[PDB]
C-alpha cells in the first residue's frame, strides 16, 4: 500500500493504522469578522498522542494550546457621532484549551464489498478558560470583553462514525458525530461588571457530518475535497433561583468546504495542509492548518 | 460507454441519453441566513423521455418543505406542498465530433402552481405563511455545450427567463389592507461554465461556476401606476463541486454542493439526485 | 516539455521564460455587495521581456471601468488608468531533482490612478478611484516544483507603501483639508497545486491571503492618527485553467472566490498571454 494511500486513510478516518505510537503537532490559523465590528485572529497549536493497537483499537489524547487576538471597532463615537472612531483590541496569550481523549474501534475492515468503518467516542474536559463570567467593560457605546475564552466550560461526550472505501482511483469517505454537553455550574454567569450571578449552563448539543473524496496522486501525495456541516442547538442558562432560559441566537449552523493534501516527507513524517472555507456566518471566514503526524 | 462519461454528459448538458424513459428523484437542502435563518428542503420529482438521442421531454414537480426562524424568536413553516410545476423540451442540434461540441437548445415552461408570495401578510413582525413558488408563468430558452478534450470535459450553458405579467387580488403584506395589483417579475439571465472528469468506469467529478442576474421587479396597484421595487434586483453566484456515481446500470447517484458566493444565494446547497433508467 | 507544463509554470511563477517577448491582455470582472452594489472591470495590459530565461522586465498598465449602485442612485467611472507598475525578476534557482524553480522579484507601482483622497460625498461619491494614490515597492518570491503529476507552487511578497501628501484628505463637500498619509504596508502569500491534464491544458487550485496593516493620516496642523477599520484581510480561493490555443497564445480562465468581507464576492478573469 503506498504511503499516500495510508496517509489518506488516516486523514479521512481519524484512525492512524500504520504504526503503533504516533505524535501529531498541528498549527491552525482561523479568521473571523448597538452596532460594532469584531475582527478575530485565532491560532491553535494542537498536540496529539495516539496509540494504535493491532489496527483494531486506537487511543488518543489531544491538548490544544490557544492564542487569540480580537479587535473591536465601534463607530460610536467620539462622542455620540454614528460614524467616527473607535478601536479596542483584546488578546489571550498562549493558554490551554479543552483537553480531550478518544477511543476508536474499527468494526469493519474494507473488503471488495465492505468499507473501512470506525466507531469512536471522544470525551472533552473543561480545562480551557470558560466564557461565563467574563465581563464587558465600557468611547461611550463600545463595550469590550476583559478577556477571551479558550474553551466552552463544560464536559462533553461525542460518539462518532467514520467510513472510507476505495473505488479506484476515488476514495470516498464520510463521517458523522453527535456531541452531548454535560450541564455544569459557575460562580458567575453574568457579563455585567456590576453583578455576580451564579447559575447553571446547558450548552446546546450538536450534530456534525461530512462527506468527501480523496485521491492518491503519487507514491507520496494525496489530495482531498470534502464538505462538512455542524448543527448546534440553542444553549440555556439557569440563574440561581431562576428557571432555564434559552439564549436566543446561540443556535448555529457552521458549514465548511475543505481542500487538503497529504505529503509523505519520510516513512515516519507526514505533512498535512488543509484549507477550510467557511460557508456560513457561524464559521470562520477561513481556516488554514498544517499538521505533522509522526510515527515512531 | 463508459457509464461515467454518459452520466457526466447528462449532468453537464441536462440531456439524459442513457436512456429512453427515466425518473429522477432528487432531495435538496438549502441554508440561508439574513434576524432570519431558513432551512429549505425540496423534493424534486422529474420524468424524462429521450427520443433517439435527439429530442427530450420532461416534467418536473417540486415539493417544497420550509422552516424560517425569526429572532427578536418566532418560527414559521410550510409543510410539504407542491411548488411551481414545469416542463421542458430539448433538442440536440449538434452532435460531438472531433471538431463539434454536443450542443442542446431547450425551452422550459414554468407554471404558477406554488403558493404565491403576494397575499402574504406580516403579523406582529413575521409572515403568516411561506411561499412555494413565485406566482407567475415563465418561459426559459436555454443553450448547453459540452466537449471532451481528453481527459477534461469542458462545458457551459446559458439561459434567459422571461416572466409573464400577472394579476393578484392582493399585493399588500399589510394585514389591514387588501390591494389588487399587477406584477412584472424582473427577467433573469443565467450562465455557467465548468470542467468535469471521468475518474473510472462508474464515477465522474465536476467543478463549475454559475451566475444568475435578475432585473428589478415592478408593481402596479389598481389605479395606480407602475413602480419599480428598487431593491428587487439580484445577483446570485455559485461555485459547484459534484459527482456522478453509477450505482447500477439503471441507477445513478448524483451528489452536488453549491457554495453561495453572493448574499442573494443561499449560504450553501446540498443535493442528492437519483436518476433511474427503466 | 509539453505546452501545458510551460503555460502552467508561467502562470504559477509570473516568469514567462519560453520566449524573449510576450504581451498579455487580461480582462477581469469583480463583484461586491444604505446598500451598495459594485460591478468592476479591469483590462490589464502587460508587456514582458525575458532575457535568457534568467531575467525578466515587465510593465503593466491596468485600465479600470467601475459602476457602483447605491440604494437608488448610481455612480460610474469610464475607462481610466490604472496604477501603472513595472517589475524586475531574477530566476535564482533552476529546478532540478532537488531544487525548485525559484524567482525573486521587485515591483514598483506608481500613483497614476485616480486617488480616493478628496473624493466628496454629495449621499453618494462624486466619483470612484482607480488607484490608491501612493508609490509602493514590492519584493517578492515565487517557487514552483514538479512532483509528478502534482506541481506545487507558492509565492510571498511584502508591499511597502511610500508616505505621500494630498491637497484634500476630506470627503466633506464643504471642507478642504490637506494632510499626509502612510498607507499600511501589506503581506501577501499564496500556495497551490496544479496539474497538466494533457498536451494543451492545465488546471490549478490555490489559496491566497493579503494582510494589510492599518493606515495613518496627519491632517495639516494636526497629529498622526490611525484610521480605524483601514486594516484588512483579503482571502481568496482560486480555481483556474491554462489552455493552449496556439503555440504562441494561451487562454487563462480563473475564478477567485472571496473568503472574507475585504475581498470581492467573486472575481472572474480571462488572460491571453501571447509569445512573439
Ligand atoms: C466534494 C463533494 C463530493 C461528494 C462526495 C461523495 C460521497 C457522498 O455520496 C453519498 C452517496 O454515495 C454512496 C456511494 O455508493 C457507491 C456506489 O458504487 C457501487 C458500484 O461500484
Ligand atoms: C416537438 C416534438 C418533435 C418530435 C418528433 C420527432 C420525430 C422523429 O422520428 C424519429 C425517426
Ligand atoms: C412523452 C412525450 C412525447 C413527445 C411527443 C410525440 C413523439 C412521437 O414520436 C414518435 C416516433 O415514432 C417514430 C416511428
Ligand atoms: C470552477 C471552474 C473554473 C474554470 C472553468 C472554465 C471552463 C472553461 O470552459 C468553457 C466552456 O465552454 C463549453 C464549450 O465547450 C466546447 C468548445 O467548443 C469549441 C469546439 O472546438
Ligand atoms: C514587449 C514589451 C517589452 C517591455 C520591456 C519592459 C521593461 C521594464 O522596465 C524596467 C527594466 O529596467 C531595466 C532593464
Ligand atoms: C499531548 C500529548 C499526549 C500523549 C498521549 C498518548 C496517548 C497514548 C497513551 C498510551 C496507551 C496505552
Ligand atoms: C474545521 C472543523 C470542522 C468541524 C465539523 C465536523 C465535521 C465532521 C464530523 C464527524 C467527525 C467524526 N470523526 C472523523 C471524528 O470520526
Ligand atoms: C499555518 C499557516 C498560517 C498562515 C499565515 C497566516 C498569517 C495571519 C496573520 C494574522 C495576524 C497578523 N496581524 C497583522 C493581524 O497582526
Ligand atoms: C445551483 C443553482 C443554479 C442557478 C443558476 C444556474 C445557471 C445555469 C444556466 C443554464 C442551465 C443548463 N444546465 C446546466 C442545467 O444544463
Ligand atoms: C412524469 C412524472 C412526473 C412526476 C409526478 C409526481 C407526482 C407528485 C406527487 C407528490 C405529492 C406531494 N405532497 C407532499 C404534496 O403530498
Ligand atoms: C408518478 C410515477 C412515479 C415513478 C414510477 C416508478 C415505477 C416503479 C417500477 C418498479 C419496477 C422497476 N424495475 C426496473 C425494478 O423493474
Ligand atoms: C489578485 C488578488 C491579489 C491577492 C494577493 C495575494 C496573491 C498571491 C499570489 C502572488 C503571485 C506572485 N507571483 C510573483 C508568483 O506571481
Ligand atoms: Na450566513
Ligand atoms: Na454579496
Ligand atoms: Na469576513
Amino acid at each position: 500500500p503506498a504511503q499516500s494511500v495510508s496517509n489518506l486513510y488516516n486523514e479521512a478516518s481519524g484512525f492512524f493504522g500504520n504504526g503503533k505510537f504516533s505524535f501529531e503537532t498541528g498549527i491552525t490559523y482561523a479568521r473571523y469578522d448597538n452596532l460594532d465590528r469584531i475582527k478575530a485572529d485565532n491560532w491553535t497549536l494542537d498536540l496529539t498522542g495516539r496509540y494504535n493497537l493491532d489496527n483494531r483499537w486506537q487511543f488518543d489524547v489531544n491538548v490544544p494550546v490557544v492564542y487569540r487576538e480580537s479587535t473591536y471597532q465601534s463607530g460610536g463615537a467620539s462622542g455620540g457621532d454614528p460614524q467616527a472612531t473607535s478601536e479596542e483590541s483584546v488578546s489571550r496569550d498562549p493558554t490551554i484549551g479543552d483537553v480531550n481523549f478518544g477511543i476508536a474501534y474499527k468494526f469493519l475492515d474494507e473488503s471488495a464489498t465492505m468499507p473501512d468503518a470506525v466507531v469512536s467516542v471522544r470525551v472533552k474536559a473543561p480545562t480551557g478558560k470558560e466564557p461565563f463570567g467574563i465581563k464587558l467593560v465600557r468611547n461611550d457605546n463600545l463595550y469590550v470583553p476583559e478577556s477571551l475564552p479558550t474553551g466552552n466550560g463544560v464536559w462533553s461526550i461525542t460518539p462518532g462514525l467514520s467510513m472510507v472505501k476505495t473505488f479506484d482511483p476515488a476514495v470516498l469517505f464520510g463521517s458523522v458525530s453527535y456531541t452531548h454537553n454535560l450541564e455544569d455550574s459557575f460562580d458567575d454567569i453574568s457579563s455585567d461588571v456590576n453583578q455576580k450571578v451564579g447559575g447553571k449552563v446547558r450548552l446546546g448539543d450538536s450534530f456534525q457530518f461530512g462527506v468527501g473524496v480523496a485521491f492518491a496522486l503519487n507514491e507520496r501525495m494525496s489530495m482531498s475535497f470534502s464538505v462538512s456541516d455542524l448543527i448546534q442547538r440553542k444553549s440555556k442558562l439557569k440563574p440561581d433561583g431562576g428557571g432555564w432560559q434559552s439564549i436566543v441566537s446561540s443556535d448555529a449552523n457552521a458549514g465548511y468546504f475543505n481542500v487538503g493534501m497529504t505529503i509523505a516527507a519520510s516513512e515516519n513524517l507526514t505533512i498535512v495542509p488543509n484549507l477550510a472555507i467557511g460557508m456560513t456566518d457561524d464559521a470562520p471566514d477561513f481556516t488554514f492548518s498544517l499538521k505533522f503526524p509522526y510515527y515512531f
